[PDB]
């Protein structure tokens, strides 16, 4: 029938508020008929989400900072930089080992950029064979440098072993050529009597602060203590190198 | 005061002022959300709709090529339908097809019967590579018969998923090859007959969609088709299935 | 008359333009889509089990198809049977459950059921889908595996998948011979077909969310109670309850 025009609006729509079902119900029918609703709204969803992970991850990567830019890290270019890279990986990572080449194409193309090494186990049973390659690194990276330590880094990866094929073995018949004998026999001793390598441990620590455990991950930020979200990128282990160089832009600019 | 008709009225304003009506909708579909899994279902049988009707239509555009006289065949070769069978020997639905595709030869002796040797494990496992190109010069060589021989004889090994050896095809090869015609496959060359043929199967598959073994397109060999006398199904099926699109491509 | 119930009427008879704003309006407020997913997971967990295992029987070929993806003896006496999508990064992480649980079962089946969800993006779904099928057929199920998990790896840091992802990704999996050709199927547009067949498994399962995993004996077998359904998310003690329970 008829009513005051100002009020039948409100009103309508105030009473399907308060009883919804039967609108409800009807155009929940309406959609389900006409789903093509869902196809968007899924997008929008998960548009969000990215959005929404990128930002708390961000945080994350605010509140570590110190942790994240440890000076008990190995890591190439200037202490001091303006930007880091910090490179959470694997050796056994499949897709890490892939990615070696762009970031060793990376550390080229930005002599001014600090890129930090974080070495950690994806999985528990990797604990043996991680630990023992952060050991090697230690001592490298200690001794003899950062530009070492990579090319070390980067031959263990050159086995191309992953995925549970790399061994022990393995490892220290590569380090033999890294490492003194003496060094050599320090790191057997240290691997045999149970203890895990204080990096390891603090790495793992730090990734899962850092809602990176078991994922592979880059955090790119300014080193110095800005709360600028706008200069921070945490990026998938599987990326590009555009990805990353526009990340590494952002963190200096 | 001005006044109005209620239904439309409310109608029109819940349009323009959407949001209330839509925060109760989203919470009734939160609350219900079988409503959800029925619109998630009925985009999922859209998809299965114009799946079946692209594949129709591939294999109306790929008929040539489907029906080639260059691929290994038994029965007539003008038959009213043809069954056309992408396969590898190590596939493991393949090989339990193997029994229901000969029962089906033998039921139906006026229709074509086309194998089209797709290898898709060949990186995997050499000898699904190796067994494909025995099959082609079993094929190049001695005919349909023979071929069809052979490719029942090699599934009847019952060696499927990586578990089938050079033996195990040469010993069976030796039936339908001399040394010399088994010797010039051992190995996959850049060009040749058999290469040709592999490739441009793989190439047929591709144009297809038929990504995994076996898949299965039955059709009247006549130009002049009905789409409903066009049966594609990408994987493995039951012999009635198979029986009735054979009778739909007969016409 | 009363505005609130012949308005109600007028709509529930003519629902069409309300309708139509607000799809409109889901498509910009999608919280309701996981609200749905909870609820979903809750009526699971009180869903009934004999009527669950009835089910996986009717379905037992399809599941057991040896055209998905799967790790372990072909011949196992046990199967588990884990079906998911990779979209969901909230869910929580199975990949070190699984990790264990074929470690401790090297003579268990362990297979592979990826499917879309309701409110994930479909086009995604099913290129992730053509890359690990590519996978699975060329390299077999532990190499399955190792980009099964990168994948989500993947996803759990990024926030979401989008298609470039999952390119960006599959270059460490496929030789550029074989990305080219998924590349080319995906953007024709083309529906794959193991992924609309999973989703169909999915959809008569009832796994209307991620993950879900049916344990079961292979050899067709009078017994019910060696099969069980676990309809969610779950931990390593119950999957190795049930897998204990298939291989007896
Ligand atoms: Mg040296
Ligand atoms: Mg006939
Ligand atoms: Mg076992």
């Amino acid at each position: 029938d008829s009513a005051p025009t100002s009020q039948i609006g409100p009103t309508a729509e105030a009473y399907i508020v308060s009883h919804p079902d039967k609108v409800g119900e009807v155009v929940a029918t309406y959609l389900a008929e006409h789903p093509e609703f869902l196809v968007a709204a899924s997008e929008t969803l998960h548009q969000r989400q990215q959005i929404a992970q990128q930002q708390a991850y961000v945080q994350l990567a605010l509140q570590y900072r110190a942790e994240l830019l440890s000076s008990s890290s190995p890591s190439v270019g200037p202490n001091e930089a303006k930007a880091a890279v910090v490179m959470f990986f694997d050796y056994q990572c499949s897709w890490c080992s892939k990615m070696a080449p762009v970031v060793e194409n990376l550390i080229k193309a930005n002599p001014d950029t600090r890129f930090i090494f974080k070495e950690f186990p994806i999985f528990s049973s990797r604990w043996p064979v991680s630990g023992l390659a952060a050991r090697v690194g230690e001592q490298v990276w200690l001794t003899q440098g950062g530009a070492k330590y990579l090319d070390w880094h980067n031959a263990l990866y050159a086995t191309g072993k992953v995925e549970g094929a790399l061994t022990e073995h393995d490892v220290y018949t590569l380090a033999q050529h890294y490492l003194t004998p003496t060094q050599l026999a320090a790191v057997k001793e240290a691997q045999s009597s149970g203890a895990v390598h204080d990096a390891l441990l603090t790495n793992q620590a730090l990734a899962q602060h850092m809602d990176f455990s078991g994922t592979p991950a880059f955090v790119v930020m300014p080193q110095t203590q800005d709360g600028d979200v706008k200069r921070v990128t945490v990026i998938p282990g599987s990326t590009t190198q555009d990805m990353l160089q526009m990340a590494i832009q952002k963190a200096k600019g």
